[PDB]
């Protein structure tokens, strides 16, 4: 009849990582086999590299200057959304599905319309690698979405699996903070990416320089070498394979029923991680593929199986996915909503109406440091901007896709820049933002060593 739903949902879960897309075998085989019956897309971006702005925004379909959830902060500096903002939960409540959620929340009010269960973090020991409350609770989540697709009580449904992993990779860098030796392990030892290294650093802008001042994790891998970055690798893939273990199981769970036949499955994240691209490690202040060009998997009843990933469209799951999934269900999508719906795609139609562009935006993580950036992705090139110094980066997707080249100050590209200046432009003025009104609060004392994470000197901006 009409349709379920089920969105799985995992914290920094990547495209590099998802064998789906090509790069990496081994990790997410049951993600891998939803992807064959159905579609994928190259281009994927969503409105912030950061958890809980990401899920205000993906949740009630807007962007995060909107919201008004540009960090991790709580209220006051952050504010709840109000009740009177439609969202995917309450317009499909409304309509007359079940909606009911698992897991991690950290939605500051987005989540509304949606019966929520708070999981049970579940201890296990791992003889190879540290696991904590992240990868306990996940297994409370799964067990509570086992338990739920099992016997459904009941139908039309909506529901939501939000699992840590891999997340749990943070704990495992605190773990394994500074110069050290990294215990052994039995797997093969993954290669570091490419695009490992940083070529120059004075032509990267000032807060990406210094995101081992602002940013814990950065200054925990500061001075790692390239067994250690290696390692952390390593381990991404272990906690990758252990949420994609769960989606297996939940999985299982939908198609034991009749139920999960007539039910669209939507697998994505909320962002990605770094996986030691240009030296990150987990998320902050950059823009880069890895961190905000995440998984977007459809597949169900009426999706046609797609060989080959989208790639002629530019998405944005965190607009997107409310009116793609309103369209399926049959539910009219309020009209100040700016995102687009998939479904014509999804259905093996011809996308009419697609994003000439699509936004990525950067404020603070817990307000230590507040650089605010804009990321504008174009057909071809990434255009980067930063307050902070009024820094700029200019990227080819196409010939450099791991970003190693900012072409920004290269005068051969300057109609290029001018042409994405003008989209930021564009964004600014149809979205009311007020980037350009924006304060930085980047203390002096971040920004002193030698430009570039190796050359990183003391406690970073945790004092104070
Ligand atoms: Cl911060
Ligand atoms: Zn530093």
């Amino acid at each position: 009849e009409k349709p379920n739903f089920l969105i799985i949902q995992c914290d920094h879960l990547t495209q590099r990582v998802v064998g789906a897309y090509g790069q990496t075998q081994g990790c997410t085989l049951p993600i891998d086999e939803v992807a064959s019956r159905g579609v994928i897309f190259s281009n994927a971006y969503v409105g912030c590299p950061l958890s809980q702005p990401s899920r205000a925004a993906l949740w009630s379909g807007m962007m995060p200057h909107q919201t008004n959830v540009r960090s991790n902060s709580s209220e006051p500096v952050n504010t709840r959304l109000p009740e009177n903002v439609p969202t995917l939960g309450s317009l499909f409540s409304e309509s007359g599905y079940e909606a009911v959620h698992f897991g991690k929340t950290h939605d500051m009010g987005s989540l509304r319309g949606f019966k929520h269960k708070e999981p049970v973090a579940k201890p296990f020991t791992d003889p190879e690698f540290p696991v904590n409350n992240d990868s306990f609770l996940d297994v409370g989540t799964c067990e509570d979405a086992v338990a739920y697709l099992s016997n459904p009580p009941k139908e039309p449904f909506i529901c939501i699996a939000d699992f840590q992993n891999p997340h749990n990779i943070c704990g495992f860098i605190g773990e394994n903070a500074g110069v050290h030796t990294d215990r052994p392990i039995s797997g093969p030892l993954p290669e570091l990416p490419d695009n490992f290294d940083v070529e120059d650093w004075s032509n990267i802008p000032t807060p990406v320089q210094y995101i081992c001042c602002s940013h814990r994790r950065m200054t925990q891998a500061a001075h790692w070498n390239e067994e250690n970055y290696r390692h952390y690798i390593a381990a991404f893939q272990h906690y990758t394979k252990m949420v994609s273990k769960q989606v297996d199981s939940v999985l299982k769970a939908l198609y034991s029923t009749p139920a999960g036949r007539n039910t669209i499955v939507v697998i994505m994240a909320d962002h990605g991680d770094g996986m030691a691209s240009h030296r990150m490690v987990t998320k902050h202040i950059s823009f880069y593929d890895e961190m905000t060009n995440v998984p977007f998997i459809f597949a169900g009843p009426g999706i046609k199986q797609q060989k080959k990933p989208v790639d002629h469209l530019l998405t944005q799951p965190t607009l997107d996915l409310l009116p793609t999934l309103c369209d399926l269900a049959g539910i009219a999508v309020p009209a100040e909503k700016a995102g687009i719906s998939l479904a014509p795609t999804l259905r093996g139609e011809k996308q009419k109406k697609s994003h000439p562009y699509v936004v990525s935006e950067w404020h603070s993580e817990y307000e230590y440091v507040t650089t605010p950036g804009r990321m504008v992705r174009g057909p071809r090139y990434k255009y980067t901007h930063y307050l902070e110094g009024n820094g700029e980066e200019l990227y080819d997707m196409k010939k450099d896709p791991g970003e190693r080249k900012n072409l920004a100050k290269d005068p051969k590209y300057s109609k290029i820049l001018a042409e994405h200046r003008a989209l930021l432009d564009d964004y600014i003025t149809r979205s009311k933002d007020d980037y350009r009104s924006l304060k930085v609060d980047a203390d002096p004392r971040c920004r002193n060593h030698t430009p570039g994470y190796p050359s990183h000197e003391g406690p970073g901006a945790r004092e104070i």
